C-alpha cells in the first residue's frame, strides 16, 4: 500500500523519462568483435551499477539489513537486475534497447559486444512484454529479485521477512486489478531471469579470455565473487 | 628416420586400430533434449576428457627425449596442450561423414549422443575434422605435428631450451619426411590453426559452463588444467 507506493516511486526515479531519451547514437540501419564493442559492453553494464544501488536504498527495509547483507544481495542480483530493467524498458518489436541513462541503441549496435546474450535478452523482453506487467507489479518483481535467498547471509531470516512483505504486497495488488495464473506467471520470470544471468556470466568469461579490453574492476569483482568456485 | 619411426609408433599405440573399436554404446539415432544435460552426460564428458589425458600422457612418455625433461615441465606441457591435443587427435580419428566420433579407448559415439554432454562444441569439432581431412595429412606427418603441439614454448618452463632443442629435432624430422614423400601443405595447414584455437576456447567455455551447473564436479586434474590455463 504505502509500501507499494514507495516501491513505485523508487522504480520510476531509477530510470529515464521518455523526455530524456537520447537517440543521438541510434542507427537502425547498421552497416569478429573488436575493442570498441567490448568497451561499450562494459560501459553499458557499468552504467546501471550506481543506479541500482540508489534504487535499492529506497526500498523500505533494505537499509535495515546488515551492511554485508546489503552488499551481497546487490552483488548477487546485479546481473539479473540489469537484465530485468532493460527488458522491461526496451522495445523488442523494433529491436530497440533502452538503457537506464536514456541511451537508445539498436540491437545490431549491440550484438558484437553482447554476443547472442542480447538475443536471449530480447526474447525475454518480448515474453515479459506480452504479460503486460503494470508498473506496480514490476516494482514489486524487481525488488524480489534483489531480496532473495543467497548463500552466506548474516541474517537470512530478516531477508526472508522482507521478501514475504514484498510478496504479500505484490499478491494483493495483482488480485485487486483483475479477479497462480497471473501471479504464478509473473513469478515464473524469476527462474528464467536466473538462467539468463548465467548467460551473462558466460559472456564475461569469454571476453575475459579474449582480453581485448579487461572488465572494469567492479564488474570483474561481481563476476569473480558470484562464481561458485 | 628413427625419430620418425618412434613418433609413428608412439602415435599408433595411443589410438585404436580399426579392430579394438567399441560399438558397445553406439546408437545411430537418439532423440535428445537439446541445450540441457543430465549428470550422466556430464560424467561421460569428463570421463572422456580424463581417459584421453591418460592416453596422451602415455603417448608423450614415448616421444624420445620427453621423459628426461623435468617432471614439472613434463606436466606443464601436457596440461598446457591437453585441450588442443584432445581436439586434434579426435578430429583426425573421427568420421564426420557418418557423424561418428571416435575416441581414445575405441569408443564410438554418434554426434547426437555427444550433443548433451559437449554442447555445440562437438559439432564444431566435426567440422574441423572435415577440414583437417581434406588436407590429407599422412600418419607420419601427423605424428610429427601432434608432438610439435606438445613440445613447444610455454611460459614457466624450467628448461625452455631443452624443450626448444627437441622441438628443433621433430621439426627437422617432419621436414625430412615431407621431402621424402614429395609452405603448404604446411602453409595450408597453418591456415586451419585459427579453427583449432577457437575450438580450444570453445572447450574452456563448455567446462566453465558445466562447472557453473555443477551437476557433477569436474575431475581434479581436468579442473586444474582449466584453472591454470586461465590467466586469472
Amino acid at each position: 500500500a504505502n509500501l507499494l507506493t514507495s516501491l513505485v516511486r523508487a522504480h520510476l526515479d531509477s530510470g529515464p523519462s521518455t523526455a530524456k531519451l537520447d537517440y543521438s547514437k541510434f542507427q537502425e540501419l547498421v552497416l569478429k568483435e573488436d575493442a570498441g564493442d567490448v568497451q561499450q559492453f562494459y560501459d553499458l553494464l557499468s552504467g546501471s551499477l550506481e543506479v541500482i544501488r540508489k534504487w535499492a536504498e529506497k526500498i523500505p527495509g533494505f537499509a535495515e539489513l546488515s551492511p554485508a547483507d546489503q552488499d551481497w544481495l546487490l552483488e548477487s542480483a546485479f546481473l539479473e537486475l540489469f537484465i530485468l530493467r532493460l527488458a522491461y524498458r526496451s522495445k523488442p518489436g523494433e529491436g530497440k534497447l533502452i538503457f537506464c541513462s536514456g541511451l537508445v541503441l539498436h540491437r545490431l549496435q549491440c550484438a558484437r559486444g553482447f554476443g547472442d546474450w542480447i538475443d536471449s535478452i530480447l526474447a525475454f523482453s518480448r515474453s515479459l512484454h506480452s504479460l503486460l506487467v503494470d508498473v506496480p507489479a514490476f516494482a514489486c518483481l524487481s525488488a524480489l529479485v534483489l531480496i532473495t535467498d543467497r548463500h552466506g547471509l548474516q541474517e537470512p531470516r530478516r531477508v526472508e521477512e522482507l521478501q514475504n512483505r514484498i510478496a504479500s504486497c505484490l499478491k494483493e495488488h495483482v488480485a485487486a486489478v483483475a479477479g497462480a495464473s497471473c501471479l504464478s506467471r509473473l513469478l515464473g520470470k524469476l527462474p528464467e531471469l536466473r538462467t539468463l544471468c548465467t548467460q551473462g556470466l558466460q559472456r564475461i568469461f569469454y571476453l575475459k579470455l579474449e582480453d581485448l579490453v579487461p572488465p572494469p574492476p567492479i564488474i570483474d569483482k561481481i563476476f569473480m565473487e558470484t562464481l561458485p568456485f
